[PDB]
């Protein structure tokens, strides 16, 4: 397993490109590409797991841990006091994965220890405990992301609201992101301050699954059935070729079976 490592507290929008090329890059399968775009590896290609290093202001430090096959965040971990990796698995991995995010974020049994998360990672999970209505009511920003970090990593006792807050912000900012040519953009354009996410980072967000599918299914280029989407302003956006939607979409879901390539 490879851990990909971007510094937070001190960046320009170049580190931020460069570090999540290195993910999708790391993340792909090696052949599978439909349409010119990377998909990512069935279950069964190894390494299964990527790992993410952030390092915030303050040595603040949290990895997150990561699938190739669907780029969904397993868990994090952060150095707590001397010597200590303390790991979080999120409440919905279960069975072998559960050892799996132990022993690939703390790979030395002695220093080992378990805080875990008591919620799943979906996002309506999430909003609850930030308390908000809508992911949209929070900011998201690099500086948001570093003061974030410094909330979780090393505190003895945090809240809810403070660990779904930082959940929020990090999946967006990064297996969003990486998944999402068009979030990488919103991020690029507002590197320097705090912006609300508009209803097409969220549109896109939630329906990447059908994207992939529609994207892998089509032939000559014209997609099965149009594929009703959301817009910047809230307008529904209806694509029905896959150059219309490849823009803004850097890596696919894995769908198996044939599809055209380039």
């Amino acid at each position: 397993v490879n851990t990909i490592i971007y510094n937070v507290g001190s960046t320009t929008i170049s580190k931020y490109a460069t570090f999540l090329n290195d993910l999708r890059n790391e993340a792909k399968d090696p052949s599978l590409k439909c349409y010119g775009i990377p998909m990512l590896p069935n279950t069964n290609t190894n390494p299964k797991y990527v790992l993410v290093e952030l390092q915030g202001s303050n040595k603040k430090t949290i990895t997150l841990m990561l699938r190739r096959n669907n780029l969904y965040v397993m868990g994090y971990s952060d150095p707590f006091e001397t010597n200590k990796c303390r790991y979080h698995i999120f409440n919905d991995i279960s069975g072998t994965e559960r050892q799996d995010v132990e022993t690939t974020l703390c790979p030395n049994a002695n220093s080992r220890v378990s805080k875990n998360i008591n919620f799943d990672s979906r996002y309506p999970t999430l909003e609850s405990k930030a308390g908000v209505k809508s992911r949209s009511q929070v900011q998201l920003g690099i500086q948001i992301l570093d003061s974030n970090i410094g909330k979780i990593s090393g505190v003895m006792s945090f809240t809810e609201k403070t660990e779904a807050e930082f959940l929020l912000v990090a999946i967006q900012m990064v297996s969003e992101a990486a998944r999402f040519k068009y979030i990488e953009n919103q991020v690029k354009t507002n590197f320097n301050r705090a912006f609300n996410p508009n209803p097409k980072v969220l549109n896109l967000q939630e329906t990447w699954g059908k994207i992939s599918t529609a994207i892998h299914d089509a032939k000559n280029g014209v997609l099965p059935k149009p594929l009703e989407l959301v817009d910047a302003s809230g307008a529904k956006w209806i694509v029905l070729r896959v150059d219309e939607i490849k823009p803004d979409v850097a890596l696919l879901n894995y769908v198996g079976g044939s599809c055209q390539t380039t």
